[PDB]
RNA sequence: UACAAGCGAAUGAGUCAUUCAUCCUAAGUC
RNA sequence: GACUUAGGAUGAAUGACUCAUUCGCUUGUAGA
C-alpha cells in the first residue's frame, strides 16, 4: 500500500494560529478586537441576548463577515458577526472579566465544586486553587456579554452583569417574609430568575411558580425535604420555608449546527423539573437571555474556528493573485471528507479536479516531448495523476493537519476556563502533536477508530484522505478562479507545469511544406475557419499510409480535453447529483461506440484514408447494421479506430486556437447536441439486469462459448414459479452476453417488473457460526441451486422487569427475547415455515431461525 | 431537552471480508 | 478472439465491525 484505502496511519492537527499567541498580563494593560455575536430567530421564540468575542489578533475580513444558520430544536435561528471596532481593558477590569467565564462555562459544563466527600472530606472552589493551567496558552477567547439595547450603535459589555457575577465570586470566596443568601429579593415576582446552589455547583436556570408547599413537605425513602438535608449533607434548614423554589436545570450542549432529524421523529417529553429551599440559594443579578445563550456559543465557534484553517491555508499557497479571491467558506468544505456529517464533502470538487489534473498533465506532456511516441506518454502520465504520487507531495507540503475527518462530539470542546470532565489521555507515546512518517504508524488493521481525537490532536485518517485533497484543492481553485489559477496550485505542490513553449510544433509541421482540394470539404462539417490545414490533415492518417505523422498522439490529448470538457458541462448543469451518477452520465458521453455513433452520423468517416482491408469490412458491416428511426441505433457496436477520429478532431484544432478551451466547446457542442440527461439516461443492459435482479431477490447463471468468430451465450433466470431463457451471439462476445441480457429484459419487462443433506439429492457443506455464519452458506446455497431470497418475519417482544434471561456461554441479561419465524420459497413444491426462539438480537434471532429451519429441512 | 455508564431497535455514512460487473488510457502472453 | 497485470473514476447483493442524530428500558449520581 501505498495511498490506498486500507493503509491508516497518524497524522498531527493544526491550531489556529491566527487566535492567541500571548497575554497581557506581563504589562498589565491589554488591548482586545471585538466581533459582536447576535442572533436574529425566524420563529418568534425568545430574544437572544448578544455577546461580543475577544482576541488579540485581528480576522481576515472574510470570516469577519460571515453569516450562518442554527437548528436548535425545530425553531431554527440566524447568527451573524459584523466587527465593532476595538477596546480596551484595564487590568481589574481584565479580573472582573475571567472569573465570568470561568463561571458560566464551569456552571453549565463541568462541576465547580473540585473535592471528593466520599474519598477525604474537602471541597475546593476551583477559583481558589491554582489555574491557568487549563488556559494552555493557544486558544483565548474571554466572550464578553452585550447590552443589546441600541440607540444607532451599542458596544456597551454590560458591566453590571460582570460586577454581580465577580461579586457571587468572591461571596462564594469567603463563603413580607422573604429570604435567600445574601439578597431578601422581593416576594411580589420571581420569575426568570437565575440562582446558585452553595451545597453543590450546578447553577440553576429559570425559578418560577413559588407553591404552597413548606420544607417539610413530602418528599417523592424520605419523608420530607428537611430530614433529606438533614441526612445526605448535614444541614439544617435556617428557616422553616412557607415559600418553596421550582426551577428548570441546565443540560448540555447538543451540536445545533447541523439539521440531523428536523428536516431528515423527536418525540419531546415534558420538563424534569428540581425543588430546592431558597436558603440554599444565592441570587445573581444576571439576566435570563445570557444563560439562554450560552448553549449558541460552542456551536458558532466551531464554525468560526473552521473558518480560521480555512483562511489560514489560503494566504499559504498565494504569493501573487491573479485576479484569483476565492470565498474562505469555500477552502472549508473543500477538505472535509465523507466521514464528517456535513452538507457538502469534498469528493463533488475531487471528481472536477481530476480531470483538471489529467487534462493540464496530457497536455504538458505532449508540448513538452514531441518525438516520444503516444505509449511512452501514458506512462509518464500514469506516473504525475497517480494517487500514490500525491501523498508523497501532500504530506511533505504539510497539508495532514486540515484533513477534518472528525465526528464534532459537542461534550468536550476544551474552552479557555473549564474543567473538561471529560479527558481521554495520550496513549500515543510522542508528546509533540504533530508525527513524523515511519511504519510505527503506519497499520493495516481493523478495529480502530476512524478520526476520533486525542488531547495533543492526533487521528487515524484512511490514507486517501489525504491523497484526494490535493485534487479537490484543484478543483476550488477552478471553479472560483479559472485555469490560469489552477495553475498555481499544480506550482504550489511540485507538479511540474510548461505552458510556454505552444509554437514550435505547428511551427515545424508547416516548415514541411514540399517534402511530406479533398481538406475542403472535411472544414463544411466541422464549422470552422481552420488556420492551419495541415494539423486537421495530420489528424486523419490511420497508419494504413505508413507516413511518419501518426493520428493516436492527438488521440491521446484529445481524449484527456473531451474529458475535462464533458466533466466541467456537467459539473455546472447539475448541482445535486453525486460522484456516482455523474460518472455514469460521463460512461454516456464518452462511450466509446457513442463517439463511432457521431461520426456516421454527421458523415465525417468518409474522409478517413486507410489501406487495411480487414478493417474496411468492418466498416460496411457496422453502416449496414444501421437500421430506420427516433434515432438510427446500429445492431452490432463495431470498431474502434472508427470512434477514434473525433478524439482525434479535438486534439488538431486545439493546437489551432494556441491552447484556448472555450472556442473547441463552440465546436463541439452542435456536433454532440443529443447530450445525456439522468432521467433518459440507459444503462448498458447486463449492468442493469445485475443490478435488477440483485434488488428484487431473484438469481440466475450464466453460460458463455467463444467457439469461433460467432459467439453465443445463454442467461437462464429463475423466477418464483417459471424459468426464463435468453440467446445472443455476437463477435466480441463481451457484449453478446449483454444482448443476451437486453433479450431477457425486454422480454422480463412484459410481466410487469423493472455435512448435512437437503431434502434429496442437493449437498449443503458443513456448517459456520459465529453471528454471521449460517445466513452465508444459507446465501451461498441459494446462489448455486437457483431459488429465490427467504424472507425474514420477526415478532417483537418487550419486557419492563429487569432481566430477560437467555442462556449462552455468559449469563446475558437483556431486555428483547426476539424470536422469527422465516418462509423458503422452493421452486415446483410448496413454502415452508419454520421458527426458533432465542437469543435477543435481531441478527442472531434470523440466525437461530436458519439453523431451525435446516435442522427441519433434514427430514424430508 | 438534569448528568454519566450498559443492553436493544430504526435511519444514514465509512472501512473490511467473500463473488459478480460498467467506462475510458496503456502493456504482455497464447 | 481468450487470459493476466499496471494506472485513474465507480456501482450492486449478503455478512461482521465503527461513528453520527433520535427513541424504549436498567443500575448509579455532593441531581431532586
Ligand atoms: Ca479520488
Ligand atoms: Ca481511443
Ligand atoms: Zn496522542
Amino acid at each position: 500500500a501505498a495511498g490506498s484505502k486500507k493503509r491508516k496511519e497518524l497524522h498531527g492537527t493544526t491550531c489556529a494560529n491566527a487566535l492567541s499567541g500571548t497575554w497581557g498580563e506581563n504589562i498589565d494593560g491589554a488591548t482586545f478586537q471585538a466581533y459582536k455575536f447576535d442572533f436574529c430567530c425566524n420563529i418568534s421564540g425568545e430574544v437572544y441576548s448578544s455577546f461580543s468575542l475577544l482576541l488579540e489578533s485581528t480576522l481576515a475580513e472574510d470570516v469577519g463577515k460571515v453569516e450562518m444558520d442554527l437548528y436548535l430544536v425545530r425553531k431554527l435561528v440566524k447568527a451573524s458577526v459584523s466587527p465593532c471596532g476595538q477596546i480596551r481593558l484595564s487590568q481589574e477590569e481584565l479580573v472582573k472579566a475571567k472569573y465570568f467565564q470561568q463561571f458560566f462555562f464551569n456552571g453549565m459544563f463541568g462541576k465547580l465544586f473540585v473535592g471528593s466527600k466520599s474519598q477525604g472530606t474537602k471541597r475546593e472552589f476551583l477559583l481558589q486553587t491554582d489555574t491557568s493551567s487549563l488556559w494552555h496558552p493557544a486558544f483565548m477567547f474571554l466572550l464578553l456579554p452585550v447590552e443589546t439595547n441600541d440607540l444607532a450603535s451599542s458596544a456597551t459589555i454590560d458591566w453590571s452583569a460582570i460586577n454581580s457575577c465577580a461579586s457571587i465570586v468572591e461571596f462564594l470566596k469567603k463563603n413580607n417574609l422573604i429570604h435567600f443568601a445574601n439578597a431578601s429579593s422581593d416576594k411580589n415576582s420571581l420569575e426568570e430568575l437565575v440562582v446558585i446552589a452553595i451545597h453543590t455547583g450546578r447553577i440553576y436556570s429559570i425559578v418560577e411558580a413559588v407553591s404552597d408547599s413548606s420544607a417539610m413537605s413530602p418528599f417523592e425513602g424520605y419523608a420530607t425535604y428537611a430530614e433529606y438535608f438533614n441526612k445526605k449533607y448535614g444541614i439544617v434548614l435556617a428557616h422553616p420555608n412557607q415559600p418553596l423554589m421550582k426551577l428548570k436545570q441546565s443540560h448540555h450542549a447538543h451540536n445545533l449546527l447541523v439539521d440531523f432529524n428536523e428536516e431528515m421523529v423527536r418525540k419531546r417529553k415534558p420538563n424534569i423539573h428540581a425543588h430546592l429551599p431558597p436558603e440554599l440559594l444565592a441570587r445573581i443579578d444576571v439576566p435570563r437571555a445570557v444563560l439562554k445563550s450560552i448553549y449558541l456559543l460552542p456551536s458558532v465557534m466551531h464554525r468560526l474556528e473552521s473558518l480560521m484553517l480555512a483562511s489560514q491555508l489560503r494566504e499559504e499557497i498565494d504569493c501573487s493573485i491573479d485576479n484569483f479571491s476565492i470565498s474562505s467558506t469555500s477552502i472549508l468544505e473543500a477538505v472535509t471528507t465523507l466521514t464528517c456529517p456535513e452538507s457538502f464533502s469534498m469528493e463533488r470538487l475531487e471528481l472536477l479536479g481530476d480531470s483538471v489534473l489529467k487534462y493540464v498533465a496530457s497536455c504538458h506532456l505532449f508540448l513538452k516531448y514531441p518525438d516520444k511516441d503516444e505509449g511512452q506518454l501514458s506512462r509518464q502520465r500514469q506516473s504525475i495523476i497517480s494517487n500514490s504520487n500525491l501523498h508523497r507531495l501532500t504530506t511533505s507540503r504539510k497539508l495532514q493537519g486540515y484533513i477534518r475527518n472528525g465526528a464534532f462530539e459537542p461534550r468536550r470542546w476544551t474552552a479557555p476556563g473549564q474543567f473538561s470532565l471529560f479527558p481521554v489521555p495520550c496513549k500515543c507515546g510522542i508528546d509533540t502533536r504533530e508525527v513524523p512518517l515511519d511504519p510505527k504508524f503506519f497499520t493495516e488493521n481493523m478495529t480502530i477508530k476512524i478520526g476520533k481525537s486525542c488531547d495533543m490532536g492526533h487521528r487515524w485518517v484512511v490514507s486517501k484522505s489525504v491523497s484526494d485533497c490535493a485534487e479537490a484543492l484543484i478543483g476550488a481553485y477552478y471553479v472560483s478562479g479559472g485555469l490560469s489559477a489552477s495553475l498555481h496550485m499544480m506550482k504550489w505542490l511540485g507538479i511540474d507545469v510548461d505552458f510556454d513553449p505552444n509554437l514550435v510544433v505547428e511551427a515545424i509541421n508547416r516548415v514541411s511544406l514540399r517534402c511530406y482540394d479533398e481538406l475542403i470539404e472535411l472544414e463544411r462539417k466541422i464549422q470552422h475557419e481552420f488556420s492551419a490545414k495541415f494539423l486537421l490533415k495530420e489528424a486523419i492518417t490511420h497508419s494504413s499510409l505508413r507516413e511518419s505523422y501518426s493520428y493516436e498522439r492527438l488521440e491521446f490529448l484529445g481524449d484527456s480535453v473531451l474529458d475535462f470538457l464533458i466533466t466541467r458541462h456537467l459539473f455546472n448543469t447539475y448541482e445535486q447529483t453525486g460522484p456516482g451518477e455523474m460518472t455514469d452520465l460521463r460512461s454516456a458521453c464518452v462511450n466509446n461506440e457513442n463517439f463511432a455513433q457521431v461520426a456516421v452520423k454527421n458523415n465525417l468517416h468518409t474522409h478517413l484514408q486507410r489501406c487495411a482491408t480487414v478493417l474496411e469490412t468492418q466498416i460496411n458491416d457496422y453502416l449496414m447494421s444501421f437500421q430506420k428511426p427516433g434515432r438510427s441505433i446500429p445492431s452490432i457496436q463495431g470498431p474502434k479506430a472508427l470512434g477514434d477520429v473525433v478524439e482525434s478532431i479535438a486534439g488538431a484544432l486545439l493546437i489551432d486556437t494556441r491552447l484556448d478551451l472555450d472556442q473547441v466547446w463552440r465546436v463541439f457542442e452542435p456536433l454532440l447536441s443529443p447530450l445525456v440527461t439522468p432521467d433518459k439516461l440507459q444503462l448498458p443492459p447486463y449492468r442493469e439486469l445485475n443490478e435488477l435482479c440483485d434488488s428484487l431477490g431473484y438469481f440466475f447463471r450464466v453460460k458463455c462459448s467463444n467457439d469461433g468468430v460467432k459467439a453465443q451465450a445463454t442467461i437462464q433466470l429463475q423466477l418464483d414459479d417459471v424459468l426464463l431463457t435468453g440467446d445472443g451471439s455476437e463477435q466480441t462476445n463481451k457484449l453478446a452476453l449483454g444482448k443476451a441480457a437486453s433479450h431477457l429484459l425486454t422480454q422480463l419487462e412484459k410481466r410487469n417488473i423493472s455435512e448435512i443433506q437437503s431434502i434429496v439429492i442437493p449437498f449443503i457443506g458443513p456448517i459456520n457460526m459465529k453471528k454471521g455464519g449460517p445466513r452465508g452458506t444459507l446465501h451461498e446455497f441459494c446462489k448455486k441451486h437457483l431459488w429465490p431470497m427467504p424472507t425474514f418475519d420477526t415478532s417483537e417482544e418487550k419486557s419492563r422487569t429487569p432481566f430477560e434471561f437467555i442462556d449462552g456461554g455468559e449469563k446475558r441479561t437483556s431486555f428483547s427475547s426476539f424470536t422469527s419465524t422465516i418462509t423458503l420459497r422452493i421452486p415446483n413444491r410448496e413454502a415452508v415455515m419454520y421458527a426458533g426462539e432465542a437469543r435477543p438480537d435481531k441478527k442472531s434471532s434470523f440466525d437461530s431461525a436458519v439453523v431451525e429451519l435446516l435442522y427441519e429441512l433434514e427430514r424430508r
